[PDB]
């Protein structure tokens, strides 16, 4: 809080780089055969653990203790499954170069996996998205500006709670963003151009997520007869997020209209 400590105190985007979460392992049972079963099990495992990481970087995450309890709690359970597809889409890209789908060091995806998990087409679409990371030589620095553009980019039909304190906050992270291309347009040439992709990036994850959604949530209701397992706090969140997004109590928000 010191005049000296402010100035010099490490940058949002800094700080949304010291609090990037640890790996995480899906701990894959290599007894068990690559059946839907197994796979989306072990996915729902591993995005549990994932998730309990998210909730930590939220906790920590500037700004987002300013919104009420009950705002911050919706706006993880409303955006879980975008913050799990692009930090999946950031890791496929670093250490695959967007070849394959890397859920975890022990849990890479190739072109049969996508197969064998029942979501081929789901699978594909995120891997074409981990494709714009390497058109676009996406930087760790977006990346993480972006992250919280998308635990922000979703909430209730209605809005929030705190509608103004969220406002605020979204807009304080588009500026740094802003700002970070004003900086650094990288390989887009125009600061403007490199501003435009990354938010129609961002946009184009909605529709992805949505389809993977409503995979999830169907496999979630019909958990038992599937034999899918879902930990408990992803049962928490879909219990909670399901009744929601089917009625119909949810609105993206879009970069660029439709
Ligand atoms: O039971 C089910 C079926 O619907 C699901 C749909 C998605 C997931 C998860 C993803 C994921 C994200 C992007 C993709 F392209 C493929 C993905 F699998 C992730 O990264 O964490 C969980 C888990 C289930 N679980």
């Amino acid at each position: 809080l010191s005049t000296i400590s402010r100035a010099l105190t490490p940058s949002p985007v800094m700080v949304l780089e010291n609090i990037e979460p640890e790996i995480v392992y899906a701990g894959y049972d290599s007894s068990k055969p690559d059946t839907a079963e197994n796979l989306l099990s072990t996915l729902n495992r591993l995005a549990g653990k994932q998730m309990i990481q998210v909730v930590k970087w939220a906790k920590v995450l500037p700004g987002f203790k300013n919104l009420p309890l009950e705002d911050q709690i919706t706006l993880i359970q409303y955006s879980w499954m975008s913050l799990l597809s692009f930090a999946l889409s950031w890791r496929s890209y670093k250490h695959t170069n967007s070849q394959f789908l890397y859920f975890a060091p022990d849990l890479v995806f190739n072109e049969e996996k996508m197969h064998q998990s029942a979501m081929y087409e789901l699978c594909q679409g995120m891997h074409q998205i981990s494709l714009q990371f390497v058109r676009l030589q996406l930087t760790f620095e977006e990346y993480t500006i972006m992250k919280v553009l998308l635990l922000l980019s979703t909430i209730p039909k209605d809005g929030l709670k705190s509608q103004a304190a969220f406002e605020e906050m979204r807009t304080n992270y588009i500026k740094e963003l802003r700002k970070m291309v004003t900086k650094c347009p990288n390989n887009s040439g125009q600061s403007w151009q490199r501003f435009y992709q990354l938010t129609k990036l961002l946009d184009s994850m909605h529709d992805l997520v949505s389809d993977l959604l409503e995979f999830c949530f169907y496999t979630f209701r019909e958990s038992h007869a599937l034999k899918v397992e879902f930990p408990a706090m992803l049962v928490e969140i879909i219990s909670d997020q399901l009744p929601k997004v089917e009625s119909g109590n949810v609105k993206p928000l879009y970069f660029h209209r439709k």
